[PDB]
């Protein structure tokens, strides 16, 4: 099966663009890596770093998961996001999204032998 460390750069990595393209750029990408097959993912963050440059944020700052657990880290510097939220209009399965790009430190959760990031916790 896909593992954790692919199902986060499938979710959540997008090197390609230095930030959010159009409007319609999370429409096209909600669906594209498959987060609107089984329901309307609500909400979805893309960042726009080379893999390299995430996996390195599992060495930078400790802190504390919205969960509890201590294996999360957030980013010293900025880092390109989009941030991709459900409109009031979408329904399943023709799911829709606002696109909003920004510049923030990112946290993840770790984990493996490599340690690389396996979730998104959070933007700041």
């Amino acid at each position: 099966k896909e593992t954790a460390a692919a199902k986060f750069e499938r979710q959540h990595m997008d090197s390609s663009t230095s930030a959010a393209s159009s409007s319609n750029y999370c429409n096209q990408m909600m669906k594209s890596r498959n987060l609107t097959k089984d329901r309307c993912k609500p909400v979805n963050t893309f960042v726009h770093e080379s893999l390299a440059d995430v996996q390195a944020v599992c060495s930078q700052k400790n802190v504390a998961c919205k969960n509890g657990q201590t294996n999360c880290y957030q980013s010293y510097s900025t880092m390109s996001i989009t941030d991709c939220r459900e409109t009031g209009s979408s329904k399943y399965p023709n799911c829709a999204y606002k696109t909003t790009q920004a510049n923030k430190h990112i946290i993840v959760a770790c984990e493996g032998n490599p340690y690389v990031p396996v979730h998104f916790d959070a933007s700041v």
